[PDB]
This record gives C-alpha cells, structure tokens and sequence, in this order.
C-alpha cells in the first residue's frame, strides 16, 4: 500500500484506470478525424485544425487522471489504445455526428466514474471529477450539438458549399 | 429528446425554470428597492446604488441559469416576473431587513434544488448550483446581516442621522 | 405633494408608469428571444447576441423613465412584467418580425404619452419623450426593417443557409 | 439563532470549532520543526523555510476556517492549542516523515467532517471542504511522501550528506 | 553545552522559553478579538483587521525570541498555548481595554527578563529585548491607551454610533 | 488514385502507415516512463519532465507522417496503439536502457522505410526521412547512451543518490 494512500478504494483505482484508457481513445477518435479533414479529395482545413485541438486536449485529459492515480497513491496500470471505428468519417456532418455521440458516452463513463466515488464516500475523487470533467463535458456536448444544427439546417452533408462554408465561418 | 440531453430529470429541468423566475423577481425587488432610495424623500443615493447593484447582479444569474438550461437540453419557460412586496420600502433598515429575508427564501429554494439534483443523482447540476449559487448566496446574507446589525446599532430607523452616515460611510 | 412636483399633471405620471411596465416588458421579450437562439436546435448565437444587447438596453430604457418620475415628484408604482407571448420563436426572421411589432406598439405608446404630455403642456415631459426615446424608437423600427428584408430577400426561413448566413455577415 | 443561520446544524458547527483546533495544532507543530532545523547543531535552513511557510499556511486554513464559522452563524469556541508531541524532531527524514502522518491525520480529521455534512445535508459546507481543504491535503501528502522517498533513497537520515544536498537542491 | 553557546545563563534560557509562549498567547488573544468583530452581530470590519495585525504581529514576536534562543545556544521547549480568558469580547472598547491590559501583562513579563538579564551580566541579551521589544511595548501600549480615550469620550459602548464612527475614522 | 498521387508505390504507402503505428507506440512508452517517475515511491520530477516531453515529440513526429500519406496521396489507416512492455520502468537507469532500446529500433524501421523508398526510386520521400526523421533519430541516441553512460558511472541504480543528483543537475 502506497504511504500517500488514504480512503481510496480499489474499485476507485482501477476505473481511474479504465478512464485513462477512454481519455487516450478518444485522443486517438480526434487524431483520425483530424488527419482525413487534411485528405486532398476532402480538404475541409478547419475542420482538420477543429480536431487535431480536441485532440490534444482529450490527451490533457488523460494525463490529469493519470497525475491523480500517482496523487491518490494508486497505481497506473495502461492498456492497447484501440483504433477508431471508422477509417473514413464520410463528411463533415458525420465527423460531428461521431463525435457527439463519443463525448456523451465518455460523459456515461464519468458519470458513472462519479456514482462509484459517491458510494465508496470519496469526496476528494467526486470533486475532482466535478471541477476538472463534468462541466467540460456539458459544454462540448453542447458546442457539438450546435455545429450539428447548423451543418443539418446550412444542408450537409449534399450540399458541399454548406460544409465550405461551415469551415470558414464557423471554424475559422 | 434533444441531442444534448443526458442525465437531465424532468423535474430538475422544471426546478431550474422555478428558479429562474425567482431570480427575475429578485433583481425586480432589488429595483424597487433602488428607486424607492432615489425619491426626493428618501434621497439615500449610496442605498440607491447599492440595490442597483444587487439588482442587475440577480440578472445575472437568472440569465446563468438560462444557459445551463439550455446546455442541458432543457427548454426554457418564463413566466411573469411579480411585483415586489412593497411599494414603499419604509427606511434603509427595513429595506436591508427585507433584502436579508428575500435572500434567505432563495437560498432555499436553491437547497431544495441542491437536494433534488442529489435525488436524482445529477452530479453536474449539483457540482453548477455550488460553484455558482450556494457561497454567493451564504456571502450575500452575511453582508445584509452585517448592514443590518450596523444599522441597528447606530439607532436606525428613527435616527434620520444613522442611516445617512451609514449611506456615506458603508456603501458610499 | 412632493416638494419638488411642479407643473406634472397625475394623468403623467401615471402614463409613466404605465410606460416603465411596458419598458419592462420589452426587456423580457428580448431575453425570451435571445435563449431561443441559444437552444442546440437553433444555434444562432449572433441572433442571441443581438436580442441579449437588446434587452439590456430596454433596462436602461425602463431605469430612465423611473428616474423621471423621481425627478418630477411622481411615485413609481410597479407591476408584473408579463411573460412574452411564445415561448419559441421559429426562427431569425420570425424574431425580428416579432421585435418589429414590439417596437411599433412600444413607439405608440409613446406617442399617446407625448399626446398626453402636449395637452397637460408639460413641455419638460414632451422634451424628455423626444430626447430620449422617440429617435431611439425610428432607428430600432428601421434596422428591424432591414433586418426583415435581408432575412426575406435572402431566402428566410425555408433556407437555413439563409439564416446561419445572416448571423454570421450582419448580426456577427 | 443567528440572523444569518440557515441550513447549519448544531453539529456541523461544533466540528469546524474542533477543525479550527486541529489547523492551529498544525501551525504550531510545523513552527516547531522549522526552529529544531535552525538549531546549531541542525542548521539546515531550506528545511527551516519549508516548515515555517507550512507553518504560516496552516495558519491561514485556521482563520478561513473562522471567516466559515461566522459566515453561517456558527459561534467561535476556541480552545488550548497543544505543545507537539516532539520537542527534537531527530532528522530531516524523521521531521518529513512526522509531517506525513500530521497530514493525514488532519485529512481524516477533513473526510469525517465532510461526511458529517453530506449527513446533515448541507451542501454549502461539502463544497467549502472539497473547494479549500481537500486537494490541498492530497497535494500536502503526496509531496510529503515524494520528499520522504528521496531523503530514503539518497541515505538519509544516516547521511548527513544526504539530508545536506537534500535542502540544496529540493528545498532551496 | 552547545558549541555557541556564551555567557548565557540556564535561567535566562529557560525565561525566554517562557516569552516565546507569550507572545504566543498574546497573538491567540488578538486572532480571537479579530473574529468577534467578524461575527454578523458585531460587525466592525476594522476592529477585526486592527485585531488580526496585532495578532500576525504577536507571531513576529515569537519567533524572533525562537531565533534568538538558537542564537544563543539555548534550547526551544514550547508549550500549549491556553485559549483567552473570554470568548465574547462584549464591545469596541472592552476589547480595547482587554487589549491595553494584555500589553502591560506582557511588557511586565519584558520587564522581569530585562532584570534578570541585567543581573546575569547579559549585555547582548538586555540590548536585544531594548532594541525590539521594550519601544514596541510602549507605543503599542500608548496606542491602545489612546483608542480607549477616544472611544469612551465618545460615548462607548452603549454608543453603538461612537463605535460605528471609530471603526471607520480612526481604525479604516 | 488520388488525384495528387505520383511517384508514390503501394509498398511506400503501406510502410508509412506502418511508421505512423511505431511514432504512436513511442509516444506510449515514454508516457507510461513518465509518469512512473511522478509516483510518490519514484518521484523524481526531472525523468518525469523528460520523459513527458519525449513522449510529446513523438506524437509530432506521428502527425508529421500522416500529413506526409496525405500529402502524396496515400490513405492513413490507423492500428491500435499497443501498451508498452512494462508497467514498473524499474529505476533511471533501466527506463534510460529501455528508450535507448527503443530508439534504436524506431531507427532500424526509419532506415528500412528508406531502403525501401530508395528501391522504389522514390526521392522526395528519402528526402523527407532524411531531413525529419534520421538526424533526430542519431542525437535522440547518442543523448541517451550519454545518460546511461553517465548513470552508470555514478552507481546507478544502486545509488539513489545517484539517480537524484542526476536528476537535478543533469535533466534538470
Ligand atoms: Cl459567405
Ligand atoms: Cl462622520
Ligand atoms: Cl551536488
Ligand atoms: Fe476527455
Ligand atoms: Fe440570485
Ligand atoms: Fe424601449
Ligand atoms: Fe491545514
Ligand atoms: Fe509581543
Ligand atoms: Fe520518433
Ligand atoms: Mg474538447
Ligand atoms: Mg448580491
Ligand atoms: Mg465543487
Ligand atoms: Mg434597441
Ligand atoms: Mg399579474
Ligand atoms: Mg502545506
Ligand atoms: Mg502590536
Ligand atoms: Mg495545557
Ligand atoms: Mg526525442
Ligand atoms: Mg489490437
């Protein structure tokens, strides 16, 4: 046992686990979407640049949990990083699709995350969750949402002059 | 459903139009308050001041609670913003007196609304009612009950002479 | 009798009154507007930007007319601001034909009080009514104008390219 | 009752009058260490510095701990503050190590007051805890043991050369 | 016998350690007069600034005397620091008046030492307590002298105006 | 075939996808190396920090490939990024022994991706491998044979004081 270790549960500590795995994941899901946005045949830039962002973002994510593990004395234990479930993310619209539908199931993985810190009553892990996850979840949720309405009422993905334009005025 | 929505009761969406309304209200009795400082008979500028302040800071946070509405998927329903109590808010000891009580019946309104999020296991509308409400609330009734005590202290309301000094030396 | 009232006919200051409601009133309007388009299924966020602009200003507008009736040794008599008339909009250049009758009923109210304040020969009144609201009133009716045109000639509301197009050129 | 009270069990606060104890036990513990460090026959000043900053930062989590206690209209009951358990703290190693469980002895001290409020329902005094006390302990801890394991690894405490480049390089 | 150590008497030594733990009190009554003041129904927010200098003032105090005992090859034995004799300060001008006795306890307890170091044959001892203690006794001491004046000429306590005014124009 | 693609055989397309797994993997292991160094019972922040900025180099030089594929026309697809070989890096020394290994074999890919271009008779690409990869490739190496060289000259692992002051002065 970890001199540091103090109320935190095993259970606790392999979850943290499961999430540094989800964290890197979606990294990975990011990277993908990023680097076919760059494609000649597709050559939406900003939708590229949108991307590779949340990329590393979703990579600060996973090491925030990964100094928490080492905080609360637990012990890190990674795994395979799994490739994305498509190679070809077909239009802008889809990439969002996908994307919103990857950010509301890692928010089921935190909020699930969270109800196991509450039954195990560790009120450090909660709000650690709370402050540095939760909010950030609801507002990419929301942000996606939003780029998914415009994209659906501008005419995408068969109008091509709608995700031009999308790319320019709003990820630009 | 909207694409947003995850983890979001139908009734804490109901709960959080309650307390929009409730803010709205505030700000509205924090005007009165205002203007009532103003008359030519009252003539209590730094009161006057002070309740606009308040006032435009309760617009602000019905507004907050507009947006997590919408961050969550909710859908937002207004509905008529009453008049305040008074008319005639007697002397700045009455007026504080008053402020004191309103904010004490929003702060539980919002603890019931903390309890219901818990109910229904919503950590991150729990996590925004904390970070946003519950200390501003506990700051704001500690100031008001300070003013009060001042207030009462120096000889208000019957001294003329005390609420004017506190207008210029507290909130001036 | 306030000490400072002269020259201020009852029926003013109860028009006042009255007007400071309606000031009020075309405050919540807007805010209803403006979180309309912040909702993920709308998602026009230089529409809510511009109606959030507008309902601060219809504040201010309110706060000015309750200074006056200080001013003039009238005394402010609120009521409940009226919850607006849709809880969903349908769409930009539904909003702005909506603000555009809005800000038409509130200019006639404003003319009746003018009328009012001609045939009580307050000239203070006609003055203040001029100064500050009736050019304020033909600059907002025109640009809603505008902005109804631009909306129709461009293809509103069936084209949603229409609308995100506008956000982005004219309201952004 | 105090005019402020709201939501503030009699238990809630008898333990934050008891935390405020502990807090001034731990200033008052780390002023001890830091002095034996500047002993003469000790003389390891980075050490010194360290304690002493601790010293003073356990001060300050007293005294937000009384700003609290008033703020919910709890009442201030002080009481003796005990002399430390050592009066020669023997090492830098043993002062590092004897720091490591004053830490968690004060974290405990922390957890069972958060459950007390998560019992008593009073979610303003949980966010206090979690915002202000409890990622302050887990950090505390987690250096604490960092600087233990060095000090362990390079030799100390039966190197004194150890614990000399010890307050060199990590402490100074 | 420490290696620095030089006519430095053993009663010297031990009557040092005795001063170190008043100054330690001392700075325990101040932190507690500070927040009496900070209660919702006391509420003078410069008698609690005035009150919590005094106190991180008190703290200096003690640990230059710590400083000094290692200076001289004397050896730190705190002891528990006894909670003040009251919990409730009452009033602006008991707290003062405590406060002026506090400070003449205090400097009597300098007074002795300065005798004993003077009849030991300590020159840098007795040059030590003149030079930081003995002028700082005197102007605190003439001080809280002169605040008590003020507020009794003024009409305190039973003037809860008098103490109002002196927290603002004197003490802010 | 993309209408960009010339000069650019199968082979070469499928080996930079290859290339683009093995920069992933690296990123990973110096990951998982890093943040074994920021365990309470490792903790030695300077290997943390190093082993970090590694890990982000790696990802460029990843990124850097995918824009390569896309730039002459191939297709990325990703494979799953395979946890590293350990979880526990053992000491300094062993994950210095382990990166030194683990570089050598990302160079033996790079030189065989170039005999292969060379084959093919492919010159922008031995261009791009030369100019990007193979340099960074031999300093990454002769950097860490000079750490491991030195760890070991100064009795690592056995000496932990080795490895802190190796820490400290060297990667500090
Ligand atoms: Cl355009
Ligand atoms: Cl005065
Ligand atoms: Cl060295
Ligand atoms: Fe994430
Ligand atoms: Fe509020
Ligand atoms: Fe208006
Ligand atoms: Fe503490
Ligand atoms: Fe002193
Ligand atoms: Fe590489
Ligand atoms: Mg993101
Ligand atoms: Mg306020
Ligand atoms: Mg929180
Ligand atoms: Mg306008
Ligand atoms: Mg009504
Ligand atoms: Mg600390
Ligand atoms: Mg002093
Ligand atoms: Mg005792
Ligand atoms: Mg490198
Ligand atoms: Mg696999």
């Amino acid at each position: 046992t970890s001199q540091v270790r103090q109320n935190y549960h095993q259970d606790s500590e392999e979850a943290i686990n499961r999430q540094i795995n989800l964290e890197l994941y979606a990294s990975y899901v990011y990277l993908s979407m990023s680097y076919y946005f760059d494609r000649d045949d597709v050559a939406l830039k900003n939708f590229a640049k949108y991307f590779l962002h949340q990329s590393h973002e979703e990579r600060e994510h996973a090491e925030k949990l990964m100094k928490l593990q080492n905080q609360r004395g637990g012990r890190i234990f990674l795994q395979d990083i799994q490739k994305p479930d498509e190679d070809d993310w077909e239009s802008g619209l889809n990439a969002m699709e996908e994307a919103l539908e990857l950010e509301k199931n890692v928010n089921q993985s935190l909020l699930e995350l969270h109800k196991l810190a509450t039954d195990k009553n560790d009120p450090h892990l909660c709000d650690f969750i709370e402050t540095h996850y939760l909010n950030e979840q609801v507002k990419a949720i929301k942000e996606l949402g939003d780029h998914v309405t415009n994209l659906r009422k501008m005419g995408a993905p068969e109008s091509g002059l709608a995700e031009y334009l999308f790319d320019k005025h709003t990820l630009g």
